[PDB]
């Protein structure tokens, strides 16, 4: 509700020259009513009268009914910022050492000598990336100031600090003015040729951090940042972050939580002293130094008093500097340079191979049906596929720019050109293309951009390797549903005063052209190992294939650019792209450990208790027959290191008792900690995502922070989603949407009234307005039907099918089309044209609606039921869990407190019910979670045709039918479908425990019939409630049901024709 | 202070005594929690912000967090100072016939570091009667029959208005002391790591406000002065507040005893007042209650502490509720016509909370004419297409259960559609509910958002979570529409 | 999320002369403030100001509603074809071996032998029957080539072969000019009848198939198709 | 064979646009288009289909279905001619007994369901 009034401060703050609210309602007389209003507002605003007397003539409208948006007439320029920005000028521009980066053009020069000439400019070096204006991150910083210039006590320090912050940026910006954005929100030569060419960038990540702070320590930590960011760009983040790896070493361990037997996490009492060599101290000294010789001050200051007694209590502080090192902005280099950064492997390979052995070795003796159709699951997947270049296409009677494999795939078959069984090599004759992925603090690493060839002949064998890992729990990110938690848990298990920790970073290591070798050796030796196991030639052809894309690899050349030019140089070594990149990555990192372990064991007996892999980090916990002695460790890391030297191999291999950090997530003093830092202000990447999914992702991204430490000013937020929702209809009109609009349980959702609360139609309005937007949602496009019009898109289903059905398969045949249907939009003709049409069509359906042939239900219809059947009487509940993850806000990690977390993953796809392996037993097409549902809610006589109709053998398929087992399984397909719906799995929901006996408790249903369905939504529903009032309250509530037995068959009847809500910005599912 | 400040410290460590030694997995993992919580955080400074290639004024803490973590600035274990160098900015709270009290602006280290404590200190309060505010799902109905529950010709009530006393400079060092007395019992209580940092981090957060200069306004000028008195602003405000209020009673009525001997039947906190009724070994004379009273207050007055100290047999008043003759009443003084403070609200749903704010009244006593109400809503709902054409919404279209819902038809009443066009224009309505916004979008598309919620995650998940990591997006996605660009 | 983001690019890439985002949202108050964005949004461009400020002041709006739409204020005339496909006109057009289609029609001659009047030309011996236009398919190439015009590694190989075959089409087409689409998104006489008959859809379907390329093999495949195809079509 | 998806991602952008001037294209958003509905193009991840899990989505998905299915002033008119109700009557005539309706109201749309073909109503 705050939103809504908040909206209108910043409205009346950017325009001073009318607002004319607008109002909706269910109610009909109200309605007319809403309509009188707001015309004849129209007509006093037009007619320069007042709007006072109109307002009281009409409380009924602003009291009873919904705000539907707010209306702007302007008539200015916009150009308010460069006026508002001089009151802020008063501080004198900051001038970047242009001597600080290795790479010149890292360095902060001024635009015009970094590009003399306009065909010579590019922002592909400092590009935001995001869909909003510096302008209007300065105009929303000016608004909040203004806003709270006058607060007092603690909140004005707050004022003070950002006041003076802010000025570093208006003092700066000033002297060369306010770049101007075009529409879009680009920056183009012309504004940026006189101008510091880092500067918008870094006024997105200084107005993104001084937005972010609030006590003292935020304040320098901002401070320091801000200004030394201004000129170094290029290892301000690594240096200030650096140190927390072997700060995690420094504190020991008072009581931790551990995994026990059932995997679950338990409190233990144990204790660790955290034990470090003198060496070690120095090479922390030696991060200090660098960072002090660097520029910094305070920063390395505040690490510094840490040292002193290195007290967990005060390890926050810490924190916050890990995590906001991260929003001083992307490290975004020249592609080449990025690129120019790249006897004893016998037993290094050996277990590379013998390890893809064993994740292959049953299914390939037994001729597994996904080996044997590998090509059709991979031909199916392509959805789930890499990217391609994007190539040129025509499709019955036009041309088209599509960068989707899977549709390279219907270009070539529809052209006798598509090829499988000849996967195109990869050197000097048809070089990789290339693509890149940045990230804050780290040399930029680039990506192969192989054809859909390689994808075909990979995703089979990567899809049997990951179910041997994710049953292995080695693969710290694979096995089972396993959440972050439990990784956790399992470290700090075994710590004793007679085990030491070793962690590593072999991010390096898998790009060192010397991996290569092995890493290919391993991998295709195996495959012949697994060749002469089978006689089947569907298998032996795809255990071949999969065989030459490591050899075509072995010698692969990259098309480089260099400029407005494209070089052409070699490579040798091993980049991602391939399906069995991560897979495959982690098998060799794995494998690599193992070497080095078994190597140092030679000197030291020890006995390793765990060893995982995880991407760039491995790390194993060994115990020792005796103390852990200072120089024990020492000894430990030296031959430790001198091992992973001797192999040629840059890594950062550190050694502790009780603590470790990697790139996921670092456990310091026993407790588990995650880094914060995701850029708000400042995308990676230029998507495809819209402005308005902008905003939903920006609030995402927001909350994710405030969870894991960081926290961006929500007002500030507020904000921004203003700014980024709001549409034009004229040149002087916008149309700011309302909260309601905004947060109601839509495609169009963008946040919630709040923060970690979902809330759910309750008011007739809601419902009213929610059946709405639900019309509008689905927009067809002139562009993605006339595709399927085509012989190629017909020609594509039908040879897919072909391979894939034998009775009358439709159900399944319609679902495909749609698959293509519903990404088809990504190519720019269909995202843009459904994207612009869509504005028309939403800026008329706030105009009027009244006109609805509603009759599909939601959770929305089906959750409103239930809600008057439940009697809330006050609870209480004791706080017994303790603390592991200290950053979560106070009434996020109340929750936890009293009743506990979770550890694992909620099936959420029916994944794991009968009907389902059935399918996958015999035929290797993937019905979603949403055909598990439609199917499951089908006749026994259909379903049996289904099965039948993809492979499953008929004895087998006429045993489901009938057994027991299938009504089971046709409850577990609607808990999945339901709990996908609650994203019980994302959110800050995904870390409480559901089945708390502690939660169970506060919740009283009694059996009125063994109706597995209904008597599941009661209880969710009754979870869900007692939990969002805790968040929302401090305190507990207990509910009890009384739901008759005749509202049972109702309700039952609507459990199964739930529709959805696609909007996937919604995605906060960090761990 | 010694007796007032010991019960503070006592009733810290219950709350928080069994989860300690036990190592709650929420104590343990207290960061992720109170991340996670941001969506339900206070407010802070509308910070400069820059996500993939453009800037923002966000004042939402959440986001805060999400800069910061995707610049390396992100740093909990280190909980900004709020002194002199770093002061607290301020927000407020106004109410009819109340001196205006102020609001501290914290940074998001403190919410982080005071959301699991708080949280687990509620569920103790939660099953604790004393707070008639916790206590179960307890309706103020409850608390109400409480009260007349002991009411007898031998016994007494009192009740009293600690407001001022919650924010008496006195206050600050006995509520600290407690506070961060009892987090040093608890610490050595445990051996984990994770809870003895989360422990430690929350008493920092006293002491570094033992000592808050405050950024106070002055005019177009900002100045900056000092502050020994407690505000609102912190997790553990309404929970903490609570403690102290009944650590306070709890001081008197043992002291007043001294003198004449009762029963203590029953024993309240409630936000700014405390109360409780005490039975007497003999029938209760007019010169009794003037004795106990008197006593009461100069107690009260020896604490230096400004208290609103009455004393009845039948009846009781406070801020939430009065029972005047066994008769339980509730105030109804909404202002409609003039709001608090600008939020972020539209037209619509500014209409939609009047008619709210309406019917509590017509319910608790006040009534203003519906008639008049009806006039408000035609005028707050009424939209303009052209610069002499309004359009007039219908009573269908305003009171048609759904997310434009602005009233009933007939107060106290909800209907559904039950007509064929009711449902027709339902489903229609339905669609345009949730338009996409073309900042909400982009906003989750920056590499801050995805490592946000990927950081978040990865400490969250094992297998395959998208249905919960699905829900974690659009839970900021349902908040971030609050910058004002995008509401 | 990563195709609005994507779709940015294009519209940037496509028009040089604004850029207005839309988002919608359940959220009530939110909803309001996605209007005031939008509407100071227009206002803004339609006075050309900046827009960078306003982005600032409604990060709630792009970071927690839903983008809706991106509206785009053009003034040129969408003929931005003719120019960026110069750039790739380097290579040497092709000339169809008219004596290869065993069926004279079948031949890829000139529009106006094949049909000399307007009353005799039709396009229902090569009409692409899609919906999309021939100039859309050439856009939609050039962008994917400028935005993977750095890439590096193999990724860059991709774009060799891309830019390679590319220019092909490019070459050829540029002689007789890029055909004009009318709204049914037919071939007309005109534009028709000074170029080879069969260039409409073997640009097309050269697009499909360079636009399809990875590997080595992929460029000779889709190299050696779309040459014989120019002049071979049966 | 596979067709680069940045590709079609980039057909999608412009078959899908929209124009309201002649100097104005409305290019709808990735939420929009694979948002599950009767327009529903494409998903945000071949060969996975997402439902409406966030407020937003099914917020807009109500909104969707609205507009869904909108009157053909000729599909109507043709129902209301002697030769669409004899055509019909004539048909059940020789099908139904009692009051058939619930079958005499599904031929009718059965007709009404195809009739769109013909241009001036497509």
């Amino acid at each position: 509700g705050k939103y809504n009034l908040i909206l209108s401060e910043y409205l009346s703050f950017i325009y001073n020259s009318v607002q004319i609210p607008i109002y909706y309602s269910s109610n009909s007389e109200l309605e007319n009513r809403c309509i009188e209003f707001h015309s004849k507002c129209l007509e006093n605003s037009k007619n320069g009268l007042s709007l006072r007397k109109l307002f009281v003539e009409y409380n009924d409208v602003i009291e009873n009914a919904t705000l539907l948006s707010i209306l702007s007439y302007s008539y200015d320029k916009y150009n308010a910022v460069e006026r508002k920005l001089v009151k802020y000028a008063k501080g004198k521009p900051l001038e970047a050492d242009l001597t600080v980066n290795e790479l010149d053009y890292e360095n902060n020069k001024m635009t015009s000598e970094l590009f003399p000439t306009a065909e010579e400019y590019t922002d592909s070096l400092m590009d935001p990336a995001i869909l909003t204006s510096l302008s209007s991150n300065l105009n929303a910083v000016m608004f909040w100031l203004e806003k709270h210039e006058n607060d007092v006590a603690e909140k004005l320090k707050v004022y003070k600090r950002r006041l003076d912050l802010f000025t570093i940026v208006a003092s700066t910006i000033n002297k060369y003015g306010v770049p101007r954005h075009n529409a879009k929100y680009r920056y183009e030569y012309d504004v940026m040729k006189d101008k510091p060419y880092y500067l918008v960038t870094w006024a997105n990540s200084s107005i993104e951090m001084l937005m972010s702070v609030f006590s003292h320590d935020d304040y320098l930590i901002a401070k320091e940042l801000i200004v030394l960011s201004y000129s170094n760009r290029s290892t301000l983040a690594k240096l200030v972050s650096s140190p927390m790896s072997i700060l995690v070493a420094l504190v020991d361990i008072n009581g931790t939580f551990i995994t026990n037997e059932e995997l679950e996490l338990e409190f233990s009492n144990k204790y660790v002293r955290a034990i470090v060599p003198d060496q070690t101290f120095d090479e922390l000294n030696q991060m200090l130094d660098n960072m002090r010789k660097a520029g910094l001050v305070d920063i390395p200051k505040m690490i510094q008093d840490w040292l002193v007694d290195r007290s967990i209590e005060k390890f926050p502080l810490m924190a916050k500097i890990y995590s906001w090192s991260f929003h001083v902005g992307f490290r975004k280099q020249k592609m080449l340079d990025a690129a120019l950064d790249q006897e004893m492997y016998r037993e290094y390979t050996m277990l590379i191979r013998d390890e893809v052995v064993k994740m292959l070795e049953e299914p390939v003796k037994h001729d597994d049906h996904l080996l044997r159709d590998s090509e059709l699951a991979g031909l199916l997947s392509m959805s789930s596929a890499s990217n391609g270049e994007s190539r040129q296409l025509k499709f019955g009677r036009k041309t088209i720019f599509s960068t989707k494999k899977n549709m390279h795939v219907m270009d070539d078959m529809a052209n006798e050109r598509y090829t499988p069984g000849i996967i195109p090599p990869v050197n000097v004759d048809k070089p990789i293309p290339l693509g890149r992925r940045d990230v804050p603090g780290r040399r930029t690493r680039i990506i192969f951009i192989l054809p859909y060839e390689y994808f075909i002949a990979q995703h089979a064998v990567v899809e049997k390797m990951l179910i041997y890992a994710k049953h292995t729990r080695e693969y710290a990110e694979f096995y089972s549903q396993s959440n972050q938690l439990l990784s956790y848990g399992d470290v700090t298990r075994f710590l004793s005063n007679n085990t030491m920790v070793l962690y590593t970073d072999v991010s390096q290591w898998d790009s060192s052209q010397h991996n290569t070798q092995p890493f290919r050796k391993g991998i295709i030796m195996g495959l012949d190992i697994l060749a002469n196991m089978t006689n089947d030639a569907k298998v032996l052809q795809t255990l071949n294939l999969y065989k030459q894309t490591q050899i075509n690899l072995m010698d692969s050349y990259v098309q480089i650019p260099d400029g407005n030019v494209i070089k052409k140089i070699q490579y040798g070594a091993v980049a991602s792209g391939e399906k069995q990149t991560k897979a495959a990555n982690s098998i060799a990192n794995l494998a690599l450990i193992k070497t080095v372990l078994s190597r140092i064991s030679n000197k030291h007996s020890f006995a390793t208790k765990i060893i995982r892999v995880d991407g760039d980090d491995n790390y194993a916990v060994l115990q020792f027959n005796t103390e852990v002695t200072k120089q024990m460790i020492q000894d430990v890391s030296n031959d430790v290191r001198e091992t992973y030297a001797r192999m040629n191999a840059k890594v950062k291999a550190l050694v502790s008792t009780v603590g470790i950090e990697i790139a996921k997530r670092y456990i310091a003093g026993g407790k588990i900690f995650f880094r914060a830092g995701i850029n708000l202000l400042n995308n990676e990447k230029r998507g495809q995502s819209t402005q308005w999914d902008q905003a939903a992702i920006l609030y995402s991204n927001y909350i994710v922070n405030r969870l894991r430490g960081f926290e961006t000013d929500r007002e500030f937020i507020l904000t921004k989603i203003m700014q980024m929702t709001s549409v034009a209809i004229t040149g002087s009109l916008r149309l700011f949407p309302s909260e309601r609009v905004l947060t109601t349980n839509s495609t169009f959702k963008v946040f919630d009234s709040e923060d970690f609360i979902i809330e759910y139609g309750t008011t007739v309005d809601e419902v009213y307005i929610q059946r709405a937007f639900m019309s509008l949602s689905s927009q067809k496009s002139g562009i993605a039907d006339e595709i399927a019009a085509s012989s190629t898109f017909k020609n594509y289903v039908t040879r897919l099918s072909e391979q894939l059905l034998f009775s009358k398969n439709n159900i399944v045949s319609r679902g495909i089309a749609l698959t293509e249907k519903a990404k088809l939009n990504s190519y720019a003709p269909i995202s843009l044209e459904k994207r612009r049409a869509q504005i028309s069509a939403l800026l008329t359906m706030l105009q009027k609606p009244v006109t609805f042939k509603s009759s599909k239900i939601t959770i929305n219809d089906i959750l409103r039921d239930i809600k008057p059947f439940f009697t809330v009487s006050d609870a209480h509940l004791p706080i017994q869990y303790q603390k592991f993850m200290p950053t979560l806000p106070d009434n996020v990690q109340y929750i936890i407190q009293c009743i506990g977390s979770r550890t694992y993953q909620i099936e959420d796809d029916g994944s794991k019910s009968a009907i389902s392996r059935l399918i996958s037993k015999y035929s290797v097409y993937k019905p979603s979670i949403e055909e598990l549902y439609k199917v499951i809610s089908l006749h026994e006589n259909e379903i049996q045709l289904y099965l039948i109709s993809l492979g499953i053998p008929k004895i087998d398929a006429d045993t489901y039918v009938g057994s027991k087992i299938y009504s089971r399984d046709k409850y577990r397909i609607l808990e999945s479908y339901v709990y996908n719906l609650l994203s019980i799995n994302y959110g800050c929901y995904q870390l409480f425990d559901f089945n708390s006996p502690d939660l169970e408790k506060l919740i009283r249903i009694p059996f009125k019939g063994k109706i597995p369905a209904v008597t599941f939504i009661l209880h969710l529903y009754a979870k869900l409630e007692v939990i969002n009032y805790a968040i929302k309250n401090g305190s507990w509530i207990s509910l009890f049901c009384n739901y008759p037995k005749s509202e049972m068959i109702k309700l039952w009847k609507k459990m199964w024709n739930i529709t959805s809500l696609r909007s996937p910005y919604t995605n906060a599912n960090f761990f």
